[PDB]
């Protein structure tokens, strides 16, 4: 459902099971983003001398996931441009008005929650994430099938898409704990580099799953012209790959060829390394924190993400 | 009564604002830039920034301030940006194809891009406002943006519903229009540092003027010609948005209910309905509803000293009720 009330219920239930788990190990996706907020909140709260999470920490986890979920809802809206007739019909058929209103309300409820936490630094940080998301998503169609994309441009795109919200959420959790600016910056870098690692791994998985399904991989990133880390690395070595993409896989079975050129090029292995390198930056970001079950879980999130392609 | 003659006492403030509006979306996303100019250049009256300047100057003088603060000036720009973002989403939801002779953002670029553009402008507005560092105003405006979404959901959930009460119509009208105006005039007083009591009076001026604005707009959808609006007369009615003239008309012309329930499934039934609205006392009763809100607006200005700014704030009420637009 597109429901704020359902979202908040599921986040509180997921956070309860996570909290109770972490209590049992003391000193030993809709869930990732609130979990990261909760873990960073707990680690930094203990450093600041707080005896429990503040109301600001608890609402932050709901604010972040509401932004994430509203983003998906709005990104999913159909492009009706060009139709001379029957737009009201296609919007009825796909529930466009409901998606727009649900996304609008969820964004607004999130921003209203955040404003009422009264930390202007966090409001600035999160507002910027939303602007960059919307602006980035407007330009995304114009970058499909463009082999002139660089690796730095891909990482920036993945930042605005994914990593920026996660980095803003871990910095904000530290800000609400009142730890030093230096520690808030490190939590920001944890979130940013975990987010990039997470996105590169998701891009690797989309490719390697694509290359094993039995039908034509028609809905893969590569097929739609969304060129990710394995492909970009491959394009450095594969002149026929580039020509094939520029053709939008016009020729019968060219998509299959493109996929095998990518697997050929070792760019998958170089994408592995890139995701591993961002992960190790994320882990290094946590060492300003003392040993705790919360730091060990934040470190393990990186390793468990990387094991997804191991 | 000309819009220019009405606003001349803040003409210089408005000209600065109009020069700056373009750059406030940025220079880096050409589609986003182009979609912004499409609304900013379409010829809006800029009444909302004018109200911010008038209240800003009236309350600044009462407080002892020398000139208008940069916060006053940025507030005015933010209010017009929020207004613009809400028009963009309202066009998507209404599936309107035209706004002031020009095509709407979603017609040019598709529903998804129009929604994202509005998302950007709401976020850009909040971000600019946060950089004014006043948390009271930040919380006020974040409530306004939620109110827009609450209003849009209520509006879409009650299309063609002839059991709508006048109280629900005024609530919807607050969510759609008057909430933003009430918050903009309260925020202008806040940035001048005047008393809580005067701040609250300014909120109520903006609320009641906004409600009077929207009632008159809903009247004009019936009473003005089909290209004096661009849209044909009764466009709100035809899409099932029942406004004050229709609500009053329904009390005397029960066939209106049959036509509206049918969603005008039958040829010339919309023409029939519009004649029923005119036949009833409806348009006249909606006009006195607007006047009654306008009078409460003028009462809320009496806590200000006499000043050319107060006089123009009162004239805005009279201009609206005389309006042909």
């Amino acid at each position: 459902s597109h429901m704020s009330v359902s979202s908040l219920l599921e986040v509180v239930a997921d956070d309860l099971l996570k909290l109770n788990n972490n209590l049992k190990s003391l000193v030993g996706g809709k869930r990732l983003r609130p979990a990261l907020v909760f873990l960073v909140s707990r680690a930094t709260a203990e450093l600041a001398g707080l005896l429990e999470l503040t109301t600001e920490h608890q609402r932050l986890a709901e604010i972040i996931e509401m932004i994430h979920t509203a983003s998906l809802i709005h990104d999913d809206v159909i492009d009706d441009s060009g139709m001379r007739r029957g737009k009201e019909t296609i919007h009825q058929l796909y529930g466009t008005r409901v998606a727009v209103l649900a996304g609008d309300f969820m964004f607004a409820q999130s921003s209203w929650f955040l404003a009422n936490l009264e930390n202007i630094e966090v409001i600035k940080l999160i507002s910027q994430v939303i602007k960059d998301f919307a602006s980035g998503e407007i330009k995304q169609a114009s970058t499909l099938f463009d082999c002139d994309i660089t690796l730095d441009d891909y990482l920036l795109k993945s930042y605005y898409k994914t990593a920026s919200l996660i980095a803003a959420s871990t910095r904000s959790a530290a800000i609400f704990s009142g730890v030093s600016t230096a520690i808030c910056e490190q939590m920001y870098e944890y979130g940013r580099n975990l987010g990039l690692s997470f996105q590169v791994v998701d891009d690797i998985l989309d490719f390697t799953q694509s290359a094993e399904q039995l039908g034509k991989p028609a809905g893969s990133d590569l097929a739609k012209g969304n060129l990710t880390a394995p492909v970009i690395f491959a394009l450095q070595d594969e002149p026929q790959l580039r020509e094939i993409i520029d053709s939008e896989f016009s020729e019968t079975n060219s998509l299959a060829t493109a996929i095998e050129l990518v697997h050929r090029s070792g760019g998958i292995k170089r994408a592995h390394e890139l995701a591993r390198e961002k992960g190790e930056i994320a882990i290094q970001s946590l060492q300003c924190l003392p040993r705790s079950e919360f730091r060990s879980t934040l470190e393990n999130m990186v390793k468990y993400n990387l094991e997804r392609i191991d």
